[PDB]
């Protein structure tokens, strides 16, 4: 499904560099930053993407398949995943809309309040009585919205897994929010997403929309290129190390899985250059 294999770019030292302070520079002066993230933010822990080199779909069209170096639950959150815990720790993430079904937003303590998975999670099974969701810490083992051989303990409802199929639409709530928080915000980043699937890629376009600006970061060519205000080629990881360097805030470690329901008030965060 869309476009898949195209080349990738690296911006050079320098350009990579100016293009971070002007990131660190949006970030500082937007009351409202959302986060959008795709497969790219987990392929550095051994996660494949859909449509890169040696993505899902590109690789499909070679005979091929994906290649994993991890299992779902091996898999450790990136210095991406976690960078995005700190910022919302210190306030600088209003909210994250993923479309990842790989569970590591979760896992890596993001609070689950001010995280939309559009398509889904692998660990996450929701009962199809009260609609209550389960975080497990094993994936959840079916996909397409079926029945996963487990009942509720909320009430004994038959519990499906939350993976989206083709046809299926998107959980009504998370959209909800992704919608409510990318029309509202002042700032829209996109990492590791080529934009492709409706309306998740469309998302940081009603930002932009609504007189917000827009940083998509990427190592290929994106569906909505042409309307970012600042384009990154770079490694996710790198962008984000330095980033968090210039806004000067520790990337935190990882302490193994945790799911966290509710954001606190934003922990103290350095003042602002001139
Ligand atoms: N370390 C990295 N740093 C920066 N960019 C990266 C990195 N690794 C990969 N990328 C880029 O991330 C992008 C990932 O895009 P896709 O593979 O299309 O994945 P995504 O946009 O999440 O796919 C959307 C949706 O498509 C469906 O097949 C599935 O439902 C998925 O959630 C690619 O353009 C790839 O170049
Ligand atoms: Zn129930």
């Amino acid at each position: 499904k869309g476009k898949c294999g195209l080349p990738e770019i690296f911006d050079p030292p320098e350009e990579l560099e100016r293009k971070v302070w002007e990131l660190a520079r949006l970030v500082w002066q937007s009351s409202s930053v959302v986060f959008h993230t795709g497969a790219g933010i987990s392929t550095a822990s051994g996660i494949p993407d859909f449509r890169g080199p040696h993505g899902v779909w590109t690789m499909e069209e070679r005979g091929l398949a994906p290649k994993f170096d991890t299992t779902f639950e091996s898999a450790r959150p990136t210095q991406t995943h976690m960078a995005l815990v700190q910022l919302e720790r210190v306030g600088l993430l209003r909210f994250l809309v993923s479309q990842n079904v790989d569970g590591l937003h979760v896992r890596s303590g993001f609070p689950r309040d001010k995280l939309a998975e559009l398509h889904g999670n692998m660990f996450v099974e929701e009962c199809a009585k009260c609609k209550t969701q389960y975080v497990r810490d094993t994936v959840v083992g079916t996909m397409g919205l079926k029945a996963t051989g487990r009942l509720c303990t909320v009430c004994r409802g038959e519990l499906r897994d939350t993976i989206l199929d083709w046809e299926d639409s998107l959980p009504d709530r998370d959209l909800a929010l992704a919608d409510e928080a990318s029309r509202n915000a002042d700032l829209s980043i996109t990492l590791g997403t080529s934009l492709q699937i409706r309306p998740s890629g469309n998302l940081p376009l009603a930002t932009k929309r609504r007189g917000g600006r827009l940083v998509i970061v990427n190592l290929q060519p994106t569906k909505h290129d042409r309307h970012a205000d600042l384009r990154i080629h770079g490694y996710v990881d790198e962008v984000m190390t330095r980033l968090m360097k210039h806004l000067g805030l520790e990337i935190p470690a990882w302490d193994g899985p945790r799911v966290l329901e509710r954001a606190l008030p934003p922990l103290p965060r350095p003042p602002t250059p001139k």
